[PDB]
């Protein structure tokens, strides 16, 4: 009873390792991976939330990335939230701070989330809205409470999070913005604050504001990284960065001139957003990568591995027009469940053609 | 035609108003106000941070007497979550709520036990509307930029020298929204309080609010020592509280500044002029022949006339001012050394660390 105990607990170990490992693969920065591997040592299963402001049509790190990763988390014991900030988008500015429009947005958000080949199990979609006054005597009790521990300075260092800067006038919804997402780690008992790393300034604040408080249970933060947008010299594929993304309603034609012409260097990877969709979007949703060709181009070949794609891409045995035309294709492919939605199910087709007459105010 | 009457009492009232106050924001605003054949509400807030000061019971009570003895409500905001945001009493919402209802007991006892005075608890009331007070507290905070917000950080006795928590944004926009939650017709608080009433008027511009506070700021009562322009728990030995005793305020008015000659700045000619002559209608200056004699004043005029003149000594002031607020303290003393449930309150409040 001695060996079977020794070989119950080596067992426990190594599952734990390979959750670990592969759940930070599918994050650029993890704020202690020694946090993780202690929290992944809980009965419960880890809470994990990213938050998103209806703000207008989603693009596809949004949607297509946002499940990858999602999938992961809750294939390995962890419950995720989306949490649909209504409240944060009007506070910002979005929408023209109508808040009918956002909560509408919010709706089609839901719609696609819900069509994007993401297992829906251990999924939920909360509003802010509904949730912080469900409870608002703690909500803002612990809003005011943040506001006290930090000093404005420090909380400026934050407007990266709201896509705000020192530059522009700073209004003091600028600093309630912050205090009430750092709130939301909180209010929603998250273990693992899971969103891009443009938002990472605010997640430290909070473990921040766990040493202030002498707060043990610290969330970790798991930041993924920013898809980069379509053209040369876009970090980051967004709304705001003109003709930087694809949509999550983009049809199979705009997909393809989109790609078409986006930046794809021959024999260089860095800056290359193609082969990021290739590498963070296409490649774990497939767990390899098909490269279809012409005889005339050398015909198919499989990458069983990223290091095999990235060796035949930067010695020109991939060239651009192959690497871009596969990436086309997988990504109408990951897109075709949510088109089929908004073209079977006549709400939802709806939903989108009202979102689509709206105006994208920042 | 009896609007006639109407209006000559608005216009006798409005210039009785205008007299105890130290600024009004539009007196033509104040008159329309009281031309509405309705009760307006005023209010003033306090943070319950400490004993309180005379400036906030027996000052108080003379004009809030005066407003709702005209048909107006009164409303008494107990700001204990101001309190806590300001980190008074240690942050301890249980002795900030201890010191609210002592607040409570020394109003009604001091001349506030009335109908048209209403004590509210800022925590209670946002709780039962707290959407509708949240929402308007964040589309205040979009409306102003953070410079134009720091110039509200004398309401909460901070300023730009110190360190800028955030919690010094929140309490401003706080106290705007407190003004539209409250449905308040007539901000009756203290000078110092004036930028973030002036920001309540400035937001109702920006949004088109028609229905605009009138602001009828009170001035600063001054503190027992030289230069202290305005009485506080915050300066030490500044205050007079309405629990101190006999000895109490006999020993602080007599240690207190009162230049010969000289009324400006000077406490205890303000507290004559703005207390004592008030509530009684005159001064009945008690001396010994030798220093002058008795002598009953009538009018402001002249007894400022005879303390510049040098015709009071600042002792005879004194030794009369520190009896007249004795007197008008009997009803407090008296009420916290018979109601017993009242008296176990103040000797628990007393036993509070007064922080910043
Ligand atoms: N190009 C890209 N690549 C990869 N991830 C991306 C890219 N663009 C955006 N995201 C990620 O999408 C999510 C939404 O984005 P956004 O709506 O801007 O968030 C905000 O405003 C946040 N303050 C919203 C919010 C509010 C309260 C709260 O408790 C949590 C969050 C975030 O995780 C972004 O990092
Ligand atoms: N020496 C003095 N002479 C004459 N009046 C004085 C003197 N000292 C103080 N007051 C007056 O007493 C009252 C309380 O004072 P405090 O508790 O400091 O107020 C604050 O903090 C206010 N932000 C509290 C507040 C919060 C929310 C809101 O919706 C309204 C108000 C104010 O009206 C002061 O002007
Ligand atoms: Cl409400
Ligand atoms: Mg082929
Ligand atoms: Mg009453
Ligand atoms: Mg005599």
């Amino acid at each position: 009873e001695i060996e079977e105990k020794k070989a119950q607990e080596e067992s426990k170990i190594e599952d734990v390792d390979k959750i670990l490992n592969d759940i930070l693969s599918i994050s650029s920065e993890c704020i202690q991976p020694d946090e993780l591997r202690v929290k992944l040592l809980l009965k419960r299963k880890l809470i994990c939330y990213d938050g998103f402001e209806p703000s207008g049509r989603m693009h596809i790190a949004q949607g297509l990335l946002k499940s990858i990763i999602v999938n992961k988390l809750t294939s390995n014991g962890c419950t995720f939230i989306f949490w649909i900030a209504d409240w944060f988008a009007h506070l910002n500015n979005k929408m023209s701070g109508d808040l009918k429009k956002i909560k509408k947005v919010g709706s089609y958000f839901i719609e696609v989330w819900k069509s994007c080949g993401m297992n829906m199990e251990n999924v939920q979609f909360l509003w802010a809205s509904e949730e912080i006054n469900k409870k608002p005597n703690e909500y803002w009790s612990l809003v005011l409470d943040i506001s006290r521990s930090f000093n404005i300075n420090r909380m400026k260092r934050c407007l990266k999070i709201m896509g705000r800067s020192e530059g522009e006038e700073n209004y003091c919804s600028q600093i309630l913005y912050p205090c009430m997402q750092c709130a939301d780690i909180f209010f929603l008992n998250v273990d693992i604050c899971q969103l891009g790393i443009d938002q990472r300034k605010v997640n430290m604040l909070a473990r921040e504001y766990c040493d202030i408080k002498k707060i043990k249970k610290k969330p970790v933060i798991l930041s993924h990284g920013m898809l980069p947008g379509l053209l040369e010299g876009q970090e980051k594929m967004s709304k705001s960065d003109e003709n930087s993304a694809i949509f999550m309603d983009d049809s199979e034609s705009d997909v393809n001139r989109k790609i078409k012409k986006a930046y794809c260097p021959p024999n260089v990877i860095e800056n290359n957003p193609i082969y990021a969709y290739a590498k963070s979007i296409i490649f774990p949703s497939y767990n390899e990568f098909n490269l279809v060709r012409k005889e005339k181009n050398g015909g198919d070949k499989t990458y069983y591995t990223l290091q095999e794609l990235e060796h035949d891409y930067v010695n020109g045995f991939i060239h651009p027009l192959d690497l871009k035309d596969n990436v086309a294709m997988y990504i109408n492919k990951l897109l075709q469940p949510v088109r089929d939605h908004f073209q079977n199910n006549i709400e939802a087709k709806n939903l989108l053609n009202e979102i689509k007459k709206y105006k994208v105010t920042k």
